[PDB]
């Protein structure tokens, strides 16, 4: 009963600087093709721990999908193939300090050609589907089709908002969203989505950014969305839910080491937990949240809880910080557990003083 | 005998944004590859207008080198390619306006990897070769031992200077070198380069062309009295000016497709030590300057190997450029002929002598 990926297969370039780039020139660098696109990298990532995902997207019959199929060892049957269509491809130009400084994201063939003619060939996969994770490159008719075939046989679904501007494709579906991964901005985006109005803004310690987020966080929840991961980069993440997290979703090594008798609090209707992330030495942080989408999903799909799933994300999360590719060539897993580990017994309540 | 060709080899990115580009994410857009780097342009360029030429390169064996020998149709035997290798790679994010908002080049294993070493392997291609083109992005040291076989076997050479910076390395081989193709500010550096003093200052408005033949005739002086024989100065939509020791109207001294043919039955021979000549372009509706330069060079070394002189060649090399601007390409994926014959007849009826 595979977990289901559908989304971007795109096709980066990674272009990072030795020194600071200059406006009208070049400066010397390193420049790299990575195989690229959330829902790819997901998928990438959930087989790299030993979990074989279905990806569902579309490719060009160009230079570029060759580039991205030369090393493909997952089934192609949910990949639609045609002449008509163009590669999607990502432009990045870092600054020395490995954040991005100007981007140019090309995905439009996702948005026309990954269509529900094409993901309605698979409601048998799934409709079986352990989880279902769709990200925000799709149209908002895509993902429609999507969550509801997902939801018709109650199998959750995660919801990877991508960007600022895509998250906000939450509106049209959130009812159908058991679990959203955005970044403090794509949260905020989000929120304003839902309430059809720019009431929240975007953007110190962890009590604080909570507060904040707090309440566009309810926007989310009371929409009909259960889980809410708040990624925050070196800051780690925010768990909320609505209700006890590990029944609100509905390895061997992480089970007996992250141990699901360890915290004590485990119904209110927003349950909060923060989890660290580990120190790492950073080559390139993007394909970092998909990691971590990628490690919880494989945890998830194993039978884990959220609290520990999300403890290998992050350790996931961490091993891909430190690789020049969105996804690590492997990973190890003796350092995932470490690291999940680590993170797993971190983790700490928020609000624990409040009662409301 | 095909034209020799060695350099770079580069893919080229060009990330146009639709509005804001924006810290931190990516704004929608554009992104759009081209094969590049001047001597594959050149090469490309050369092989369109239907003369076989033979390139020397390096290459990775990873992904930007599948998609740029994609379409690549001539021999791969002079091209080095090993594991070790990153392929050549410059990657521009533009603004709204047009201009580079960021770029990185990524181009070291052209210097790193494509050695004298390499080169020597195909002495018998160069002193074979009715020209050689090199271009700039060779190290100086790649650029000394194939000028040095090429000179040995009385092999016309043309040095293309690819960048201010990079037509510095000019110095060590000028006295090898018969054909030169700076912009005004190559032409500069080059002729500071060759100096015992930096003498001349860069660049205000444009100018007329008399005007910016006489500003430039002392670096082009520079260029001649260290033994090049021809220069060729680029002025984008003014054209070019074709300066050069001995009168203008030469050929490879070769022993013919059809370039040659419809070009000098439209381009009269009987039209036309320091010579000068104004050579106009024509009005084009620019959708990228990406490739002009280069083509250039591809369209005048094609019409060179297929036994046109220096006038008619360079008419046909401002033709191909025309057509290049033409297209998002650095090449267009396709000249046609009798089109670049017409524009060639253009040409080469405006030209003037100015000295
Ligand atoms: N510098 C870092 N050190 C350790 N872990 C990190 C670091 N940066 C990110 N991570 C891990 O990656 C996760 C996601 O990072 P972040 O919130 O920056 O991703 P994003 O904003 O979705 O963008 P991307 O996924 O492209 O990195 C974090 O929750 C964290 O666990
Ligand atoms: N807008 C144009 N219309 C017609 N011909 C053009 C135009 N722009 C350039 N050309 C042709 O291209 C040739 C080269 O132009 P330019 O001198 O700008 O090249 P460059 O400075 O070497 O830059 P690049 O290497 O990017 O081509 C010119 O001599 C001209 O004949
Ligand atoms: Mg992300
Ligand atoms: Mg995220
Ligand atoms: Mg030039
Ligand atoms: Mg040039
Ligand atoms: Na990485
Ligand atoms: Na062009």
């Amino acid at each position: 009963m595979e977990p289901v990926i559908i989304g971007a297969l795109i096709l980066d370039v990674h272009a990072k600087p030795s020194t600071t780039p200059i406006s009208g020139t070049t400066v010397p660098g390193q420049v790299l093709f990575a195989p690229g696109g959330v829902a790819r990298n997901v998928a990438d990532c959930i087989f790299k721990l030993g979990i074989t995902p279905f990806m569902i997207g579309t490719l060009g019959l160009d230079g570029p999908a060759n580039v991205l199929l030369k090393e493909w060892k997952l089934s192609m049957k949910g990949i639609l193939r045609r002449e008509d269509i163009s590669t999607p491809i990502v432009s990045l130009v870092y600054d020395t300090n490995g954040e991005v400084a100007a981007g140019v994201a090309g995905v439009d063939a996702v948005e026309n050609f990954l269509t529900p003619e094409w993901i309605q060939r698979f409601e048998y996969n799934i409709s079986s589907a352990r989880l279902l994770m769709v990200d925000a490159n799709l149209s908002s008719l895509a993902l429609e089709a999507s969550c509801k075939l997902a939801a018709e046989s109650s199998v959750p679904v995660w919801f990877e908002p991508v960007s600022v501007t895509k998250s906000q494709r939450i509106a049209s579906i959130a009812k159908y969203v058991t679990i959203v991964s955005p970044n403090q901005d794509e949260l905020i985006a989000m929120a304003n989505a839902l309430c059809a109005k720019n009431l929240f803004h975007p953007f110190l310690s962890i009590e604080d950014m909570f507060r904040a987020l707090k309440p566009a966080i309810l926007v989310l929840l009371k929409n009909g969305v259960k889980v809410v991961i708040v990624t925050l980069g070196s800051n780690g993440a925010l768990l909320c839910s609505k209700g006890n997290p590990k029944k609100a979703l509905n390895f061997k090594r992480v089970q007996s080491v992250c141990s699901p008798n360890r915290f004590s609090e485990l119904s209110p209707s927003l349950f909060a937990m923060h989890f660290p992330t580990i120190p790492a030495k950073v080559k390139k942080l993007t394909g970092a949240g998909d990691c971590l989408v990628g490690g919880t999903v494989a945890s998830l799909s194993d039978g884990l809880d959220l609290i520990q799933s999300l403890a290998v994300g992050i350790a996931s999360a961490k091993a891909a910080v430190e690789s020049d590719d969105n996804v690590p060539p492997e990973f190890k897993l003796d350092l995932i557990s470490g690291d999940a580990e680590l993170v797993y017994n971190g983790a700490k309540m928020l609000m624990v003083h409040q009662s409301m």
